[PDB]
């Protein structure tokens, strides 16, 4: 078994909460405080061979930048979340894919682009301008639906796979 910590960041409403906790428990919650940044252990297997992911849902600023700056530190991959009816959830992932490069002051920083609530109606953010986004940081990007669980699984073993990437490099 091996630990890997993942972080789910991206503008308050995206789904952060809404996703992780469908990943650990397997239900849809409806209402889960926006304010509140928790931790999950999750054992898997993919592509044979056994993981423990520590998955960080984050909720924005803390009490000192500086344990963003630690979590994005350690942090070892990234989903990076938007919400496809929100284009300033949208723009907000040019601000995290910066900021993570230089809190880890690093060009390769393994990431998965998620356009979640796809479920919804009204859609503002076209699939083609996020697959752009990501093709432009060479990322996978994957639409997801946190309530109907669309994509979840994907999103969470892709950047997992990510992760191993960059370390057999
Ligand atoms: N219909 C739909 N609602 C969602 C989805 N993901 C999150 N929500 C809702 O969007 C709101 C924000 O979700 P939440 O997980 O709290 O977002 P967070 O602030 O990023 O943690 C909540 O009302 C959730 O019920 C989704 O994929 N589909
Ligand atoms: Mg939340």
């Amino acid at each position: 078994m091996t630990e890997y910590k993942l972080v789910v960041v991206g503008a308050g409403g995206v789904g952060k909460s809404a996703l992780t906790i469908q990943l650990i428990q397997n239900h849809f919650v409806d209402e889960y405080d926006p304010t509140i940044e928790d931790s999950y252990r999750k054992q898997v297997v993919i592509d044979g061979e056994t993981c423990l992911l520590d998955i960080l849902d984050t909720a924005g600023q803390e009490e000192y930048s500086a344990m963003r700056d630690q979590y994005m530190r350690t942090g070892e991959g990234f989903l990076c979340v938007f919400a496809i009816n929100n284009t300033k959830s949208f723009e907000d992932i040019h601000h995290y894919r910066e900021q993570i490069k230089r809190v880890k002051d690093s060009e390769d920083v393994p990431m998965v682009l998620v356009g979640n609530k796809c479920d919804l109606p009204s859609r503002t953010v076209d699939t083609k301008q996020a697959q752009d986004l990501a093709r432009s940081y060479g990322i996978p990007f994957i639409e997801t639906s946190a309530k109907t669980r669309q994509g979840v699984d994907d999103a969470f073993y892709t950047l997992v796979r990510e992760i191993r990437k960059h370390k057999e490099k």
